[PDB]
């Protein structure tokens, strides 16, 4: 978990933490209370605390000071280490070298904090496999903790003691925090004298539910939606993959942003040089390319990839300049007009304009090759505002309904591609709210649904994907929606 992020903290504060118990080069993020959705750097230097802020612009993490970033945790990596250059205005160097590490388990997965044994034995019932574990506040001892572990199937109750601000299960080694005793666990598990392992394999889901009882989840979550957010933050350390292509020298000016790269695990690598800033997201049978938005120099590339990879539908989430930002370099003809992109060959044959959304109908080939010819349809989302989310998804459910239909009706089509700005915000958002509808679509509505873990999947494939909380509940009300205007069919 990111232990250098703590939580429920306030400025004063987390000078007195770096202040008392972290040394020159200690470190810890928090929230910024001041600004909804932003982050604090708060560095100790010199016996004092400076606090760097970090936004998030909706689309990215700026820091001030720093360069531009898809994660908290990803930020904290790049000046830990390789190019550790946070500078103040003056030029000197912040440096980042101890993580002070949080005491407060309140954003993890198995944490529940309140909650009674006999409602913890309910949902470790019904909600569980063998290996699930939580850990909640002991109604009847209070201060200590109970962990609660699901192993022909049963329950297994453990004592967590607080004794002097430290944690024991009753015998053995005492804790600093929580998260230390439960990561030892997890690697040291405990046994019976009559045998039996009590693994700490996954913590208990609380976040999957019924496609059917959506309304009654998002009633809960709008009384809630920043908790489950920041839950699944915490996990970003656990999506640090090598992003060492994208940081050759050579491939660099390929970049919409120097420090927003795609995984070398699932990035496009392009035959016949050979990079371009994107990655293929498969869920865990559409699959999707989420990319950036072109650059002027990396035109060719775009449509090298979309011809090798076969993909037919092109979304595109970012309105034409919206205003005084480029946003994508236009990189498809006029309507009617034929072009050239290095090898590859674009004519404009038909554009629709709907109220959402526009529809080029573009012809693409190899040039010499006429036989290689396939028709790719753009859709150019046009509605999507300069701050925040859509008022209502009903105009996102029904541009995604069309290019499901358009993906479906074409054999054989390769990945559909998805692309805005730096490609992790609009686009993740636009991914996963596709990919819980697409199960919804199949499988019905008595079918379980996850947003957080398929969020952290798509995570898993392309860097901080869906950006803020905003896009969060977005996808959260577009799935609502849907379930809705079908439920009345």
């Amino acid at each position: 978990s990111r232990r250098w992020f703590h939580p429920n903290i306030t400025g004063v504060e987390a000078e007195n933490l770096l202040l008392t118990r972290g040394v020159d080069g200690s470190f810890l993020a928090r929230p910024s209370k001041s600004n909804p959705g932003d982050f604090t750097l708060s560095v100790r230097r010199n016996g004092a605390v400076t606090h760097i802020k970090i936004q998030n612009t909706g689309d990215y993490y700026d820091l001030y000071g720093g360069e531009k970033f898809a994660t908290l945790a990803e930020l904290v990596q790049y000046y830990m280490e390789h190019h550790g250059q946070l500078k103040e205005k003056n030029g000197d160097v912040i440096e980042l070298k101890y993580p002070l590490n949080c005491a407060d388990p309140t954003s993890e997965r198995w944490f529940h904090g309140h909650l009674s044994g006999k409602e913890a034995e309910k949902l470790l019932t019904e909600k569980g496999k063998h290996g699930s574990f939580l850990v909640r506040e002991s109604q009847s001892h209070p201060g200590d903790f109970v962990l609660s572990v699901r192993t022909k199937s049963k329950v297994t109750h453990v004592m967590i003691r607080c004794q002097e601000l430290k944690y024991d299960v009753g015998g053995g080694e005492r804790f600093d925090s929580l998260t230390d005793l439960v990561e030892h666990y997890k690697k040291n598990p405990m046994v019976e004298t009559l045998g039996t392992v009590l693994q700490l394999k996954q913590p208990l889901n609380t976040t999957r539910i019924n496609a059917a009882e959506i309304e009654s989840r998002v009633r809960e979550l709008s009384k809630g939606f920043w908790e489950e957010f920041e839950t699944l933050q915490q996990q970003e350390c656990k999506l640090l993959y090598s992003r060492k292509e994208g940081q050759r020298q050579e491939n660099k000016n390929k970049n919409r942003y120097k420090n927003i790269l795609p995984f070398d695990h699932t990035r496009v690598v392009l035959h016949d040089s050979d990079y371009i800033n994107a990655n293929i997201i498969m869920p865990e049978k559409k699959s999707y390319i989420a990319t950036q938005g072109c650059l002027q120099n990396t035109v060719n590339d775009f449509w090298r990839m979309v011809f090798q990879e076969n993909s037919r539908v092109i979304v595109m989430t970012t309105k034409e300049v919206e205003r005084g930002k480029s946003k994508c370099v236009k990189y498809w003809p006029d309507e009617y007009a034929l072009k050239e992109y290095g090898v590859m060959r674009v004519r404009n044959v038909k554009e629709s304009a709907a109220h959402d959304y526009t529809l080029r109908e573009l012809k693409l080939s190899k040039v010499g090759q006429g036989n290689t010819e396939r028709t790719v349809w753009q859709y150019h989302f046009r509605t999507w505002p300069d701050h925040g989310v859509p008022s209502d998804p009903g105009g996102v459910l029904d541009f995604l309904e069309e290019v499901h239909h358009k993906q479906e009706s074409i054999m054989d089509a390769g990945p559909v591609v998805v692309h805005c700005s730096a490609g992790i915000a609009r686009t993740g958002t636009f991914i996963v709210i596709d990919i819980l509808i697409d199960i919804i679509r199949e499988k019905g509505v008595d079918c379980d649904i996850d947003v957080p873990k398929t969020i952290q999947m798509v995570r898993s494939q392309r860097s901080g994907m869906v950006q803020t909380e905003a896009q969060y509940r977005f996808i959260y009300m577009a799935v609502q929606h849907y379930i809705e205007t079908l439920q009345r069919r």
